[PDB]
């Protein structure tokens, strides 16, 4: 199948850090105002008032220079919610700077319904979006509401945490913008799991 992607960091408590979103063993982890796992799945998130954040382990990175493991909100044609939350996805991007490389995401998040398929990869420094999390989590990140930094050399503001992720951007992904891709669910690899905390548990039954 084929989709769109974007990219955003807002801050905010992961759709799929909820209780009853997925059939899993338990929910993506949240994290707060430093960086700290929180182990209270109901925990209100940074978005509202709480202090339930998108942790920064949360963040994409590059196994080799041709695949990367990272973290997606999803939304795909046909399915809801329950179908896609902690599932994993092997995209091979086909547009921009880096097509052909490869890249394996969970699913941490619901991106908007647009009937289509679409990833909204986590990128720090990527753009908050509509709601703007980070500013009350650790004063906000720089950048335009939508898109986000325009150059590497902005990430060197950001809260350490978040710098990794955010020079990823323009290292392995050559600052791509939206660049469509191919995709399948595939069984989530250890690195990915382990660092929502967060499996299905038909994830099994996938390649």
């Amino acid at each position: 199948a084929n989709g769109q992607s974007t990219r955003y960091w807002d801050c905010c408590k992961p759709s799929c850090g909820w209780r009853g979103k997925g059939p899993v063993n338990q929910p993506v982890y949240s994290c707060d105002a430093n960086f700290q796992r929180i182990h209270d799945f109901d925990a209100v998130s940074g978005c509202e008032g709480g202090p339930a954040f998108s942790c920064a382990d949360h963040s994409p990175w590059a196994i080799n220079d041709n695949l990367s493991y990272g973290f997606a909100a999803t939304a795909l044609s046909g399915q809801t919610e329950e179908s896609w939350c902690c599932a994993c996805y092997a995209l091979t991007f086909t547009s921009g700077p880096v097509a052909g490389k490869t890249m394996v995401v969970q699913s941490t998040s619901t991106g908007g319904d647009l009937g289509s398929n679409h990833f909204d990869l986590n990128i720090p420094g990527g753009g908050v979006g509509l709601f703007d999390g980070c500013t009350p989590q650790f004063g906000g990140l720089p950048g335009a509401r939508y898109g986000g930094i325009s150059s590497r050399q902005e990430c060197d503001s950001f809260p350490e945490p978040l710098k990794p992720g955010c020079q990823w951007r323009f290292d392995w992904f050559q600052n791509a913008d939206n660049p469509s891709f191919t995709f399948e669910r595939v069984q989530c690899p250890e690195e990915l799991v382990a660092r929502t905390g967060c499996r299905r548990h038909d994830d099994g039954g996938f390649a």
